[PDB]
C-alpha cells in the first residue's frame, strides 16, 4: 500500500514504532489499517512537537499505561490536580493542568465538541489541531506561542499535502 510507505518515508522511525507497537497491542495491522496508522503517527508527532514547544510540558502519549499512569499519579501527588479518568497526552507545569491535544480532518469545532464530551473534567484542557491551519482551544487559551503553533500546523499541512500529491488525502480525510 502506497500510505503504508508515505508514513514509514515522512515519519520519524521512533515515532512509527510507537505507532506499530500501539496498534500491533490491540491486534490491529498497520498494513491494513493504514490511515489509522497515518493518523496515530501524525498525532504522535504533534504531542512531541507540543511537548517539545517548552522543560514545560510532561509527555503522557507514547508511553506504556504503565508508565503513563505512573507519571500522571506522580503528578497528581506533587500538585494536587485531580487524576484524569482518561490517559491525556500531556501535562502543563506552568499552567499545571494536563492537556488533551486532537488532530482532526474535520471542522475544529466538531472534533472539540466531540472530546470535550468525552473527557467531561473541566480542568483538562483541550487543544484541537486542523489540517487547514485551524485550532480551537478551551478558553481560547492555546497555552502556547505563535512560532510553536505555526511549527505545527505548517507540518499538519505539510502531512495533508504530501498525502495529496500520492492521492493518498481524500482517503484519508473521509476515514475519521
Ligand atoms: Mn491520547
Ligand atoms: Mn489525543
Amino acid at each position: 500500500s502506497a500510505m503504508e510507505d508515505f508514513v514509514r518515508q515522512c515519519f520519524n522511525p521512533m515515532i512509527v514504532e510507537l505507532a506499530e507497537k500501539a496498534m500491533k497491542k490491540y491486534g490491529e495491522d498497520p498494513k491494513i489499517e493504514t490511515n489509522k496508522f497515518a493518523a496515530i503517527c501524525t498525532h504522535l508527532e504533534v504531542c512531541f512537537m507540543y511537548s517539545d514547544g517548552g522543560h514545560r510540558f510532561e509527555i503522557i502519549e507514547g508511553r506504556d499505561r504503565i508508565m503513563a499512569w505512573t507519571v500522571v499519579n506522580s503528578i497528581c501527588n506533587t500538585t494536587g490536580v485531580e487524576k484524569p479518568k482518561f490517559l491525556p497526552d500531556l501535562y502543563d507545569y506552568k499552567e499545571n493542568r494536563f492537556i488533551e491535544i486532537g488532530v482532526t480532518r474535520r471542522e475544529v469545532h466538531i472534533y472539540y465538541l466531540e472530546k470535550a464530551n468525552k473527557i467531561k473534567s473541566e480542568k483538562t484542557h483541550i487543544h484541537i489541531f486542523s489540517f487547514t491551519g485551524e485550532e480551537m482551544a478551551t478558553k481560547a487559551d492555546y497555552t502556547l506561542d505563535e512560532e510553536s503553533r505555526a511549527r505545527i500546523k505548517t507540518r499538519l499541512f505539510t502531512i495533508r499535502q504530501e498525502m495529496a500529491s500520492r492521492s493518498l488525502w481524500d482517503s484519508f480525510r473521509q476515514s475519521e
